[PDB]
């Protein structure tokens, strides 16, 4: 829309207040003007037909519950774009400041969120597993970073090269996590999972079998649920760039932690540059080797902690 750019205030699905991006033409809608080409949210209105219509406001106010979840996905969006700008220098999702869409109350109590390939979209949740999946930040740049590796990358969404998309995108949206400083950890999903418990997580870098997922290569899923596992085995690489960030030892093998900035560092350079649609774990580990050789040096600490890391989830 066409319009003057302004700031709206609103409370998230968590009960947070905070100030939007807007845009003003007779309605104010949820149209963030100052990053790349922009920021749009829409609303789904409960159907599944995509976007949507763009998100209109009549008074740059939004403090009703069905407003939650898009003040939540149009304000984690701005976050994440600001991270990758900031962090990476990377323009939006392409490199090039392509416009992010979002669209949110997608369909009825609907457990997930995804990239289609054009936007994001989220679901409200059944208000038991789920609450609306906007709400995480985690789950904003989890879904994002998949934009990213569509323009990279390109990881086919099955068996091993999946497994490496999804654990990029929760390396990836716990790097956001930590960058906007909204109560980090190395847990994913634990702002929206399961109102009814605390302290539990979808899944979790420090620990994947905590959750039930392999945290080692010889425990690897084999089946084809899930696409071949594509959130299951993605623990194995979790776990992996947990133990390079925060050091640790893992089935024996001992791992000096380099810290998350040289992890994120690590990683981006790894999949803009050496992940190709088929590569698979080993694949990973040579391109993680690559890119901290690149960076630091053959003989680095960094490039002996990638090393040692992988080893210790056993992908040689
Ligand atoms: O496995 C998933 O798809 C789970 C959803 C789930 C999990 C358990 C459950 O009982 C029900 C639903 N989705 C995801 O992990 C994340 C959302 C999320 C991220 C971070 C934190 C929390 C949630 N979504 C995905 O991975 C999306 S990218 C998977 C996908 C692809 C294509 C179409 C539809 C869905
Ligand atoms: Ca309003
Ligand atoms: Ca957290
Ligand atoms: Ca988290
Ligand atoms: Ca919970
Ligand atoms: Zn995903």
């Amino acid at each position: 829309i066409t319009g003057t750019s302004t700031v709206g205030v609103g409370r998230g699905v968590l009960g947070d207040q905070k100030n939007i991006n807007t845009t003003y033409s007779t309605y104010y809608y949820l149209q963030d003007n100052t990053r790349g080409d922009g920021i749009f949210t829409y609303d789904a209105k409960y159907r599944t037909t995509l976007p949507g219509s763009l998100w209109a406001d009549a008074d740059n106010q939004f403090f009703a519950s069905y407003d939650a979840p898009a003040v939540d996905a149009h304000y984690y969006a701005g976050v994440t774009y600001d991270y990758y700008k900031n962090v990476h220098n990377r323009l939006s999702y392409d490199g090039n400041n392509a416009a992010i869409r979002s669209s949110v109350h997608y369909s009825q109590g609907y457990n997930n969120a995804f990239w289609n390939g054009s936007e994001m979209v989220y679901g409200d949740g059944d208000g038991q597993t789920f609450i609306p999946l906007s709400g995480g930040i985690d789950v904003v740049a989890h879904e994002l970073t998949h934009a990213v590796t569509d323009y990279t990358a390109g990881l086919i969404y099955q068996n091993e090269s999946g497994a490496i998309n999804e654990a990029i995108s929760d390396i990836f949206g716990t790097l956001v996590e930590f960058y906007a400083n909204k109560n980090p950890d190395w847990e994913i999903g634990e702002d929206v999972y399961t109102p009814g418990i605390s302290g539990d997580s979808l899944r979790s870098m420090s620990d994947p079998a905590k959750y039930g997922d392999p945290d080692h290569y010889s425990k690897r899923y084999t089946g084809t649920q899930d696409n071949g596992g594509v959130h299951i085995n993605s623990g194995i690489i979790n776990k992996a760039a947990y133990l390079i960030s925060q050091g640790g030892t893992h089935y024996g093998v001992s791992v000096v932690g380099i810290g998350r900035d040289k992890l994120g560092k690590i990683f981006y350079r790894a999949l803009t540059q050496y992940l190709t649609p088929t590569s698979n774990f080993s694949q990973l580990r040579a391109a993680a080797v690559q890119s901290a050789t690149d960076l630091y040096g053959s003989t680095s600490q960094e490039v002996a902690s990638v090393k040692q890391a992988f080893d210790a989830v056993g992908v040689k």
